[PDB]
DNA sequence: CATGACCTACTGACCTAG
DNA sequence: CTAGGTCAGTAGGTCATG
């Protein structure tokens, strides 16, 4: 209830079901907003830490997903 | 006689008409109170129910009038 | 130009006067 | 009974930095 499930880094609370960082709530916002598709250069399981999250975007979508971050609670865009 | 009407959330009885949820009934007590007028980014025909009624408020107002709830039912801060 | 660390609004479950 | 009310927790930001 302390960390985030994705990339090890300090939790927020919770976003989108499930306890993350900044980092990764932002991400995920801007994925399904935008409605963006991503391909893995490796063999789809990178590992994802604090340090390089930031190095194959698909994998740390799915990882979202696999740790139960649903796409439906992401609100659409507002103003 | 417990269903919200407007998401299918369970309904307390009748808030303003219609059988609705919690969620709903603040959600309408707030659009008149401050006249809060909503745009929708697609084609105004969002599915409103329990998991994304919080997806298009432009939708999820435009449903609450079309199933009979009252903006007169609204009392004054 | 996709990041993320800061910042507010908006929920809705749980209350009480008539 | 259905009108009112609050407020923690989760949504919505924006914008300088690489
Ligand atoms: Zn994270
Ligand atoms: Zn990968
Ligand atoms: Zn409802
Ligand atoms: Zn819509």
């Amino acid at each position: 209830k302390h960390i985030c499930a994705i990339c090890g880094d300090r939790s927020s609370g919770k976003h989108y079901g499930v306890y993350s960082c900044e980092g990764c709530k932002g991400f995920f916002k801007r994925t399904v907003r935008k409605d963006l598709t991503y391909t893995c250069r490796d063999n789809k399981d990178c590992l994802i830490d604090k340090r390089q999250r930031n190095r194959c975007q698909y994998c740390r979508y799915q990882k979202c997903l696999a740790m139960g971050m649903k796409r439906e609670a992401v609100q659409e865009e507002r103003q």
